[PDB]
């Protein structure tokens, strides 16, 4: 399992570490030395993202995301061999960010927002498919699911269906979960334990855990208080092959996904479920 | 449903256990401290022992023996709830433990020493059945027969199944890769129906993998032991309580969500 993107490939035989790189408010400077720690952290993808999705976050202008975002990935495709992934749901940042060097689009909204399916297209690029109930704005006032693995299976079933309707190949395409994005607690913790069920659809999978909620309200702590609950999070989703694992803490995870590593490759059918 | 009974309590393997790792080296007061650190992160066992029972470690005569152990399981058992768990070898020390409030009989031995299984068998109290002996055809097969065995050893000298823990023995005469099929295989030892231990806590087989020093292995640590508790693993040994406590609690979280209870 490959993806393809700028000339060059990522093999997703094993799981990949993704960065997190907040360019929400020299910012520049800053950023390319935050990118260049994950790397030699072990980071394979730096994923950059100038719009905040959190719970009641306002929305950001074309103009702010553009200037926040594209000329940290042209710095970082410039000095780097890592790929980036860009956190946008805008068809210009998709089309700027492909332009100066981005690997993957990683869409919260799953290529949503009016043009950024087209957008996405026109570039080529690997795209991320997240599943969110509702927006950022009001998805945790009241989350609810009859069956929610059912209900973002079938979420997966409809967006490949799009995507591939608008011409983006099925290859191309990653699946992710969407954790905290309209779950509770108790949703989280049955899509974590499921997760292994996603492979059905033959595409790589994406998870992000670090940090989040689904830790903090399970253990009562604040964010930063969260680190042992992410590195379970990672190596659960990594022990059920999830492929790549989106976190704040590269060096840990990285050295935690090594064990997951070594204890697949010593298994006789590589993944746990 | 699981359970084990020792000294009028039970424990409750339904859920994972973090067992804590206490040092014997006054060092009295010091290791009751050391105890209640554990035991405020979360450990529900404490594994009294560590650095002056490790592999390699200076043999101590009987006498010194009882003087180090016996007032530090005494001094926890008086102050404190959690079970304690007691690394001997000698059977002395073990009847000598079980008097003073021992929940667990932990000999890396496997209570090979002359007198050490009969002592066992008169406390009544739960054993742990270490493997340890690096050269396996199969290691996996090599464990689960020396489990066999020894199980049928203890059913012999009159100890109950029910009271009998299994534990693989990472890093006990087994290289890196010993050690990750056993860890990859965890899971397959459940069809003796008794409870699994484990220690993994800052070994080898994370240092050689990760390249780093003994103080550096939280995460390597922290990786082993929620792959084995993700198995099914009932008792967890380790240095670093309290962040295993909030790893295993993750596992719980999702295993409750889980219909069938554990991975394989
Ligand atoms: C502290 N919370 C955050 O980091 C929220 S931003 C964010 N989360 C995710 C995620 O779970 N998956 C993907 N693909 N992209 C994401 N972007
Ligand atoms: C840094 N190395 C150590 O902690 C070696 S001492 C030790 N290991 C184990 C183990 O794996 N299982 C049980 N039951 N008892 C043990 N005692």
């Amino acid at each position: 399992m490959k993806l393809f993107a700028q000339g060059t490939s990522l093999d997703l035989s094993h799981p990949h570490v993704m960065g997190i790189l907040n360019v929400t408010p020299n910012s520049l400077i800053d950023a390319v030395k935050h990118a260049n720690l994950m790397i030699n952290a072990g980071a394979t993808i730096i994923d950059v993202g100038g719009e905040s999705t959190r719970p009641g976050a306002a929305e950001v202008s074309v103009e702010e995301e553009l200037q926040r975002v594209i000329p940290v990935v042209e710095a970082i495709a410039q000095r780097f061999e890592v790929w980036i992934s860009v956190d946008t749901s805008k068809p210009e940042v998709i089309r700027e960010s492909a332009k100066v060097g981005a690997h993957i689009i990683n869409d919260i909204r799953s290529l949503s927002e009016p043009g950024a399916l087209e957008a996405a297209a026109e570039t080529g690029l690997p795209v991320c498919l997240m599943h969110m109930q509702g927006n950022p704005k009001t998805m945790q006032e009241a989350p609810k699911y009859d069956d929610v693995f059912a209900e973002v299976n079938r979420y997966f079933i409809e967006q490949i269906a799009r995507c591939e309707q608008a011409g983006i190949a099925k290859e191309k395409l990653l699946l992710d979960p969407g954790f905290g994005f309209g779950k509770n607690l108790s949703h989280n913790y049955s899509l974590l334990a499921r997760l292994a069920e996603f492979h059905h659809f033959n595409l790589p999978l994406l998870v992000g855990m670090s940090r989040k909620s689904m830790i903090g309200q399970l253990l009562n702590v604040g964010p930063s208080e969260r680190l042992s609950g992410s590195l379970a999070c990672a190596v659960i989703a990594a022990m059920q092959g999830a492929h790549i694992i989106r976190v704040h803490d590269v060096k840990e995870t990285v050295e935690a996904m090594r064990v997951v590593e070594a204890t697949l490759s010593a298994k006789e059918n590589k993944r746990y479920e």
